[PDB]
């Protein structure tokens, strides 16, 4: 199918602070599988996270999300 079936989810982060943990977290996508790339917004406060449902599930990727130590909560 051409269109794009890749799917992307945010979450709304609650551990973040005045650190810059957001470019540690986009190393993170290339240890990922499934997941095509990691999106983060300081300014919004929270974090996105593209993936695809031909290589991994949404549900698996939430497990994958707290391995970076921080709590994030489904924003849709």
């Amino acid at each position: 199918a051409g269109h794009m079936q890749e799917a992307v989810v945010k979450l709304r982060v609650e551990g973040m602070t005045c650190q810059s943990c957001v470019s540690s977290i986009e190393g993170k996508v290339r240890k990922l599988q499934g997941v095509v790339r990691v999106k983060v917004s300081l300014s919004n406060q929270e974090a996105v996270i593209t993936y695809q449902p031909y290589l991994i599930q949404p549900e698996d990727l939430r497990d994958h999300v707290n391995d970076m130590g921080f709590e994030a909560a489904i924003k849709s």
